[PDB]
């Protein structure tokens, strides 16, 4: 016998995708217990091997074999035998299935069989996700049967004679039809002998497959005898039993108004004469006017005009001031006001909205086109004042429908400053502008930025400024590393910024002379290791650099004068340095006290109640309380793992463990205000079942200020209403809205600005601008926050009109990835923080810095409690293990015998992955020969190859991949392998990757600890923004 296995029939089948179910699954031999065996069938039946990988029905063999090599196990729901034979167009899992077969099917209609070891199974309509490895089988038979109909070079020739148009169509090439039709051989030899039996074509076959021979068989009799238990992969296993019902979420009345008639309107569903006296003169000695006409109507500082264009649609400008020019010319200042439409909005903003800029522009009275009403909204914030709003804006809308109607012009309104150079929407400085005094402060902002664009040096000689920052003698400066003369590999060669002190300016318009310090990385790998990160060498390397090659200020002191105080994520720009380093030798010593180099000398109750909605295991609050500015009073979170660990973490917090609909319909129906709400009737079911005591510690508005979480956006084409009314994100700005806190931190993934064509970040902008909120968006990093995970998250910061939006996170550590741009529109692009990439204060962090002190666990763990057995050694280590004596969740998921072997053949080397395992057929102690290499991926489909990554391990001195969230170590396990055991990460590794300190506890299985460590923000970068908006909290 002659059997080609997956090498060469890899190219027509699709990449190996895997085969899931729910927990409905049932055994097989015990249904049957025991040529004239059942004929039972099959409804959505699958295929797969001991991997759960999805296989052909082609690798099975046609007659008896006493050894079969290749293991294959099926799934599918058994039912009676109905004689159904198909010609064109409970759950249970079968066991080592031995043989299949091909009925003839004598009236075209040719039928699909296979034979386990105890009963018949024909074969139904397959499982729509086995449908790809299902169809190839039906384009064979219509092949075989093409051929049959016509009747071995000529067979080629005429089969490739026949173009695209016929389905027997294979290519128009004869070599690689012949390779098609040798690839699925016995598939056709077989069809042709149950008919002509020993026609030319069938010993021409025959030879064909014996020359592409892979894999020998012997061919037996009768052999059937129950002797295998079931070997299945399937079996013992419980399933994902969740697929949480996409209930339509329960919405206030305002957003639920704004997404609904988004999803509705889109989707497929002269005399110039002057007027008054002038109160002043400008600093030029013009006069100063305040109303004047134009072509009969009115003009006055505060109102907006209109400015003639070429078509399009006419711009408006608020008029700043208006002065007479020295040649007696009537001339206006004005500030562009930039239409909705125009902004980062697009088609979800009103067209009645427009936003202040900070662009200017001045030109003549007689060019004005007309005057538009205009008036500038500056309703109350809080949240007794939610129902009075919401009359008022029916009132208006109506009134604008009204104007319509009757083709009145538009009348607008302006209560926003949109900035992109910040990203966002702001509150107006309405003491600031309109001042008709002659000064606009926007052109000052501009000519202060034009000033900050100059190489200027300072008349002492001793000093200059460049980008607005002050140097000067015996400062201490940062100098990028290039200036100075793998997946996971991404930080392994990158260096930080190269500390210099600068000692002479010497003109060439000058260069500035600088001494060189030497950071612990230019010693060797391990220094850096077992070093302070933020420890120098002194030396006396002296080398001349370009003003422009200077980034910043920093301070350099000594061992004694250091800050008592140690965040862990560096805010400050503090050094420390007590060795002196010879290039000459490498040698470091102690600093000589000879030259004494001259160092740097030293010379409330803000906490907000806070509601948490998805909390999960609790990172982001643990971050924004360890700032100071959270107090995490209430969280709510629906699964009941994440749940345990919050209230574990947070003993204080009050906690629901509910859906997110449910919890708000219990709120506002405490509140009083029913007819506000858009709910299910289940939601009203669930809620109205809750316990009195639950239902009197539920937050009512006027007791929240700080309202944070990350809502699970599906995303993922333009979706319809019916689709798009389920998400949660709807629930999220209906909570903002209710409780219209102070501060709102919204966090989701990266891909969020981009979810359905962008629509999604419109319609949040868009809602929390109807809302009466200043909103400002960005993109975070937070493996540059001092985390070795690369995770890039979207941030939304939005807050009430007289409160201040906290500033971006100044990133302190490098890391390769380039700036982090979210488009608005025009081509324009807005990055959050400047990427670290070329330099930063601080060298990354890397893994060996991370999980370099942890005790050895072999392939799968069950004891939670441990106790360390190693000192802390690098910063990172001594900075999270902080006091902990007791070593918890140092648990691994357990992989099966196979994957063991595979895990230990990998060579521990850098960019090791599935592609350094060796070809041999293995066999475990259990009567099991399986293949060693995972995958066959097809030849072809270079884009689709590559699969670099999978079964891999982890360099030492890269960072841990994004790929970690959630290890599974049954399929494509991905780069998550220890870089020296034979085992995947740890839940503690895992925690450590995203800076969760040693004393934070996890609850629920493995699986639940894993999904609860993925799914929060990292505990640093959670901690960097709250200590920005600590910082913002105090200038209100
Ligand atoms: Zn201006």
């Amino acid at each position: 016998y002659i059997k080609i296995n997956e090498d060469e029939i890899a190219n027509d089948y699709p990449l190996p995708s895997y085969y899931k179910t729910s927990e409905e699954e049932t055994d097989e031999l015990i249904l049957y217990d025991a040529e004239h065996l059942p004929h039972r069938m099959l409804h959505n039946w699958a295929l797969y091997n001991s991997d759960l990988r999805f296989i052909s029905l082609e690798l099975l063999p046609m007659k008896q074999c006493d050894d079969i090599d290749v293991n294959i196990f099926g799934s599918g729901v058994v039912t009676d035998d109905n004689g159904s034979w198909i010609s064109l167009n409970m759950c249970i899992f079968l066991s080592q299935i031995k043989e299949w077969m091909i009925e003839f099917g004598s009236d075209d209609i040719i039928s699909i069989s296979i034979r386990t070891d105890v009963a018949w199974y024909r074969l139904g309509k397959p499982s729509k996700l086995y449908a790809p490895w299902w169809k190839p089988v039906l384009k064979t038979a219509r092949v075989g049967i093409s051929i049959l109909t016509f009747l071995f070079a000529d067979v080629t020739k005429r089969l490739s004679g026949l173009q695209a148009n016929d389905k027997a169509y294979i290519s128009s090439d004869p070599l690689a039809v012949e390779r098609y039709l040798v690839v699925h051989g016995q598939i056709i030899l077989q069809l042709f002998a149950v008919y002509v039996k020993r026609c030319p074509f069938v010993v021409g076959l025959a030879s064909k497959l014996e020359d592409r021979h892979h894999t020998k068989w012997i061919i037996k009799k009768k052999k059937i005898s129950l002797k295998e238990l079931n070997l299945n992969p399937r079996a013992g296993m419980a399933p994902v039993a969740s697929k949480r019902k996409a209930m339509q979420a329960t919405t206030t009345r305002l957003v639920n108004r704004i997404w609904g008639e988004f999803y509705s309107n889109y989707s497929p569903e002269r005399e110039i004469k002057w007027d008054g006296e002038s109160l002043g003169k400008t600093s030029a000695g013009e006069p100063l006017y305040q109303q004047a006409l134009v072509g009969g109507e009115m003009v006055a500082v505060g109102g907006a005009v209109t400015l003639e264009v070429d078509d399009e649609m006419p711009a408006i400008y608020f008029v700043e001031y208006m002065f007479e020019s020295t040649d007696h010319c009537k001339m206006l200042h004005g500030r562009f006001l930039q239409r909705g439409s125009m902004t980062v909005l697009g088609n979800a903003a009103n067209e009645r909205e427009l936003f202040l800029t900070n662009e200017c522009m001045t030109t003549q009275l007689k060019d004005i086109k007309g005057v538009a009403s205009f008036e500038i909204r500056s309703r109350p914030w809080g949240h007794q004042y939610r129902k009075k709003n919401i009359t008022a804006d029916k009132l208006d809308w109506a009134r604008a429908l009204e104007r319509k109607v009757k083709d009145l012009p538009t009348e607008y309104y302006c209560k926003s400053l949109y900035s992109p150079e910040r990203g966002g929407f702001f509150s107006l400085p309405l003491s600031d502008i309109g001042r008709s005094s002659g000064f606009c402060t926007s052109c000052k902002i501009r000519e202060d930025e034009e000033k900050r664009s100059t190489i200027k040096l300072n008349v002492s000689k001793t000093g200059f400024f460049i980008n607005g920052i002050e140097y000067s003698v015996e400062d201490f400066v940062y100098v990028n590393p290039d200036s100075i003369g793998f997946k996971s590999g991404r930080n392994i060669g990158l260096r930080a910024y190269v500390v210099c002190q600068l000692l002479e300016i010497v003109p060439k318009s000058f260069d500035v002379k600088v001494r060189r310090f030497y950071r612990p990385e230019d010693v060797s790998a391990e220094k850096a290791y077992a070093s302070d990160i933020q420890e120098l060498y002194f030396s006396q390397d002296t080398v001349v650099l370009p003003p422009g090659a200077l980034e910043g200020k920093c301070e350099v002191r000594k061992k004694s004068d250091m800050p008592l105080s140690r965040e862990y994520p560096i805010s400050d720009h503090i050094f420390f340095c007590d060795l002196f380093f010879d290039t000459s030798k490498g040698s470091l010593k102690q600093l000589p006290a000879n030259m004494k180099p001259k160092f740097s000398t030293i010379k409330k109750e803000i906490r907000l109640a806070t509601l948490d909605i998805f909390a999960g295991c609790g990172g982001l609050s643990h971050g924004l309380k360890k700032a100071g500015v959270s107090d995490a009073k209430w969280a709510i979170e629906y699964e009941e793992p994440a749940g345990q660990a919050f209230k574990q973490n947070h003993p204080e917090s009050t906690v629901f463990v509910d859906n997110c609909n449910v919890i708000l319909r219990a709120i506002m129906e405490k509140g009083g205000d029913q007819d506000d709400c858009v709910s299910t009737t289940e939601a009203n079911e669930l809620a109205a079942k809750l316990t009195e005591e639950q239902k009197s510690t539920l937050p009512l508005p006027g007791q929240v200020d700080f309202i944070n979480g990350g809502p699970p956006c599906q995303g993922f084409n333009q979706s319809s209403w019916s689709k798009v009314q389920c998400e949660m994100i709807l629930a999220f700005l209906s909570f903002a809205d209710y409780f219209r806190p102070r501060y709102f931190l919204l966090e989701n993934v990266r891909t969020f600005v981009s979810f359905n064509k962008g629509q999604t970040f419109q319609l949040t902008l868009a809602s929390l601008l109807e809302m009466g909120y200043q909103v400002r968006f960005g993109i975070l990093e937070a493996g540059a926050y001092g985390v070795s995970q690369s995770r890039k998250r979207a941030f939304i910061w939005a807050a009430a009109p007289e409160e201040v939006l906290p500033e971006w996170p100044e990133p302190m550590h490098v890391f390769g990835v380039p700036k982090l741009k979210i488009s608005l529109s025009q081509g324009l692009h807005y990055a959050a923080v400047r990427s670290t990439a070329l330099g930063a204060p601080f060298r990354p962090i890397t893994v060996r810095d991370t999980i370099g002190d942890l005790p050895s666990v072999e392939n799968g763990d069950s004891r939670t409690n441990k106790e360390y057995k190693e000192v802390a050694v690098s910063w990172f280590q001594k900075e999270i293990r902080g006091n902990t004596i007791a070593l918890t969740d140092h648990i691994c998921k357990a992989m099966n015998e196979l994957n063991l072997i595979r895990c230990k053949l990998i060579p521990t080397r850098p960019g090791a992955d599935w592609h350094d395992l060796p070809k041999r057929k293995v066999t475990l102690s259990d009567g099991r020969v399986e293949e060693m290499i995972p995958f066959c991926l097809p030849n072809t489909a270079e884009r689709h190859n590559g699969w670099k990554g999978l079964y891999g391990r982890l360099d030492w001195q890269g960072n841990f991949p994004t790929s970690v969230t959630d290890p599974q170590p049954m399929g494509k396990v991905g780069m998550c392998f220890h870089p020296e055991q034979h085992r995947i990460l740890t839940v503690r590794e895992c925690a450590r990757s995203q800076g969760f300190p040693d004393s934070y506890e996890f609850a629920g299985n493995i699986n639940h600890k894993h999904r609860q460590i993925g799914n929060a923000v990292p505990p640093p970068l959670a901690f960097a923004l709250g200590r920005k908006l600590k910082e913002a909290l105090h200038l209100k």
